[PDB]
């Protein structure tokens, strides 16, 4: 396989789900380098839990955590990290109210190389232990010689495109970073990024970002197909933002179009939303608690009771993680019969306008309020039309492209809600003999 895209490893499921999936502790293994130093983006931070999936031989090397915690929060991570003299932290700058630091991304520096892991997992032991997330590995990226010079640039513009996701928290600890990957060779890299930070973008700049990055992206490098209004749109997430009164608001008006777009040339695409029915909460592994990482709360969702006739049931057969609760995101194009994908995004971003960013000033302005990164894999960059969608996630001419969850998807039955993790749920218990009282 090409693709590097992996799932973390969950507990309880038997060892064929688990064969080719994940765990932090594989990822910072000594197998994948000789670690010199690390920087781990993340949202939330067990820094105790974090250093214990070190190796014992790496645990002193230097971390630097990067986060968006203000105030209060921003001094108890503070005290988790110093009993750690290595441990450096870096504040990114949150500019816009109600922007969050999304982004999850590992720098890994070895003596060897380089290495960049794009992921979906909090820094904390739930978020690896039964849930669905997604890990994106890059090849190991050697030093370009002392002297040489050459760009160490891949076709998909990878290294560029870091440096300025990196060059946008206006940061000097990562500008070290930066002065890192500069001396990195990354031209093997066969992914696009796609990132989100806060600001609002016009001009030449309106399309580095968001959704208006993906359309930029899907014009320049994917090709449109007859018939191409029957492929659909699938997103599967694990948190909604306020979308607006109706779906011309911004959902079918803006993001839609971004994600409808194929080819250079100028609706009625079906568009399929998978996100967790309270069923699917309650009778999954961890029980409602998986719902403490659903937070959809009751005072958006009723203001937006016509977004959940998109909602499909979280299904997951193909990779044996129905009852594993997505905390994974992820933005695809199949084909009319789901058999071929014409590209897949993995990503931190959540379906709100703070991660995707919303339109102003008349639509000449994009603002977003948060930092989020995934990664695009599209048939263009491995020579390809389209990708065939592998049968089983982890079965197996190795160039099919492993969704990790079922399709077709399907859509919520009369009986099922959305999980809203704000309310009570106390008809059912879960698979812990509990209710959900918040
Ligand atoms: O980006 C992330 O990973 C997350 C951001 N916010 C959350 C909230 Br608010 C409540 C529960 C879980 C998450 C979460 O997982």
């Amino acid at each position: 396989n090409p693709f590097q895209f992996y799932l973390t490893r969950v507990s309880g499921v038997k060892p064929k789900y688990n064969s080719g999936a994940l765990h932090i502790k594989d990822i910072l293994s000594p197998l994948f380098g000789t670690l010199v130093s690390s920087a781990q983006f993340n949202y939330c931070f067990d820094v105790d839990w974090l250093v214990k999936q070190y190796p014992p031989e790496f645990r002193k090397k230097p971390i630097l955590l990067v986060h968006g915690d203000k105030r209060e929060a921003k001094a108890h991570l503070h005290a988790q990290a110093k009993p750690y003299e290595n441990i450096s932290l870096c504040q990114a700058k949150l500019d816009i109210a109600f922007g969050t630091h999304h982004t999850k991304m590992m720098l890994l520096l070895y003596e060897e190389g380089l290495r960049v892991v794009i992921h979906t997992s909090n820094l904390i032991h739930a978020d690896w232990h039964q849930k669905t997330q997604g890990i994106w590995l890059s090849p190991l990226y050697p030093r370009i010689a002392d002297g040489t010079h050459k760009s160490g640039e891949s076709p998909t513009h990878f290294k560029a495109d870091l440096i300025s996701y990196l060059m946008a928290y206006n940061a000097p600890s990562l500008k070290e970073w930066i002065d890192v990957i500069h001396k990195h060779d990354l031209s093997e890299t066969n992914v696009y990024l796609i990132g989100s930070t806060p600001g609002r973008f016009q001009g030449s700049q309106k399309d580095n970002w968001g959704h208006f990055r993906l359309k930029k992206l899907l014009k320049d490098h994917a090709s449109s197909m007859p018939n191409a209004e029957s492929w659909p749109v699938v997103g599967q997430f694990s948190s909604v933002g306020s979308l607006g009164a109706d779906e011309s608001k911004w959902l079918c008006s803006e993001f839609k179009e971004s994600m409808l777009t194929l080819g250079k040339e100028s609706s009625s695409v079906p568009l399929y939303l998978i996100y967790p029915s309270v069923e699917n909460v309650r009778t999954s592994l961890e029980g409602y608690p998986a719902g403490g990482s659903l937070p959809y709360s009751i005072q958006t969702a009723e203001k937006q009771n016509w977004l959940h006739s998109y909602f499909h049931k979280w299904s997951a057969e193909t990779s044996g993680r129905s009852n594993a609760m997505p905390h994974i995101k992820t933005y695809m194009r199949p084909s009319p019969d789901f058999s071929k994908i014409a590209w897949f995004l993995v990503t931190s971003a959540n379906l709100s306008k703070a991660a995707w960013g919303a339109l102003e000033k008349n639509g000449t302005q994009l603002m977003i309020r948060s930092y989020e990164l995934g990664v695009l894999f599209l048939p263009s960059a491995f020579g390809l039309d389209s990708f065939k969608v592998k049968q089983k996630f982890f079965a197996g001419p190795m160039a099919t492209f492993p969704v990790p969850y079922d399709l077709p998807p399907e859509l919520y039955g009369s009986k099922d809600r959305p999980w809203i993790w704000n309310i009570p749920y106390v008809k059912a218990p879960d698979t812990h003999g509990n209710m959900w009282v918040p």
